């Protein structure tokens, strides 16, 4: 990840105008629909917090939390470390990251702090639901000047991508204010 | 430097206790007694400074400057930047840190935070003088409990290491109250 370190503006865009800013989390949002469109119901929920965090979730098959047997770590720790832009260059220019994984009947919890992971994967209870769940600090170090997220930036994007794909349910909500959006299209 | 950074403990000891923290000194030590025995005057100051950093000046050659022809940057930051145990342990658990290198009558300088170069190795200047410099200020988000720099730690590992090194003089010098010592065989 030290090259993304390295040069930031490369791989996210510029960090100074906001555009780099919600790349973030367009880059998340792509995978959590990649994940969504592997099942039958297919819902992600974006969330903008109230400390301008975002957490991206989606009711998938959750993950793959197998150790990859070169790399010697979970193959989610794989994805989230090892260079659209990927979610690994997401979690390098995040000053934390968490990791929530629904799979096989376990729930499995990981934090990151600037792409460092502070454990290794670890299953932590039980669930009967599937997914996975990315919740985002933005580095104060990278992102200067445009520091928050513009609900009106996520909302259109998020109707655009909903017609695109089908029977996928897009909900969006903003803790700050109360403000929500439900984006869910039909088509064929 | 990923790697340093996930599992600290295991390359640099034990990051609560103080030895950890005691021990970055120590590795930044081993490559200024390399440089200062090269040299002609073959002496290093290792100075503790107000603000909790450390800085460990030689008065050798100057590492090397030019780029490497693999990495494609400065043989400098490969040093500081590709895996005793390296002062790229010590680049990689340090929020901070100040490259100066003395070398070929120019003065080259380099900013790391967290093992991050913050631009590349750049000619600041000219110089008569050579040798290289690091200072350090240690992460506090690694390094708990233990967080300032005991003196006679570093006046102890010191004074070993100028019996071993015996052609090599060895400063210690503490700006917090002013106290000193002049290692020398
Ligand atoms: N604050 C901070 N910034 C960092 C950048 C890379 C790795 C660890 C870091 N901790
Ligand atoms: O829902 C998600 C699915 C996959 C990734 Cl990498 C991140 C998410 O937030
Ligand atoms: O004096 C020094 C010489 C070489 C290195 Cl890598 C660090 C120093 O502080």
């Amino acid at each position: 990840l030290d090259a993304v370190r390295k040069r930031p503006g490369m791989y996210i865009g510029d960090t100074d105008d906001g555009t780099g800013l919600h790349h973030m989390v367009f880059e998340v949002v792509d995978n959590a629909i990649d994940e969504a469109l592997a099942g039958h119901c297919k819902e992600i929920i974006v969330t903008i917090h109230a400390d301008n965090s975002v957490s991206v979730q989606d009711d998938g098959r959750g993950i793959p939390t197998g150790i990859h047997p070169e790399e010697g770590v979970s193959a989610a720790e794989v994805i989230m470390t090892v260079l659209g832009v990927g979610v690994s260059v997401v979690n390098a220019l995040s000053q934390k990251l968490e990791l929530v994984i629904q799979r096989e009947g376990k729930i499995h919890r990981q934090i990151y702090e600037h792409g460092v992971p502070q454990a290794p994967l670890a299953v932590t209870g039980e669930t009967e639901k599937t997914g996975t769940m990315v919740r985002f600090w933005p580095s104060l170090e990278t992102f200067t000047n445009v520091t928050e997220f513009e609900y009106e930036i996520l909302a259109k994007r998020l109707r655009e991508l909903s017609f695109l794909n089908s029977g996928v349910s897009i909900r969006l909500r903003d803790k700050r204010d109360g403000k929500e959006d439900h984006f869910h299209y039909e088509g064929g």
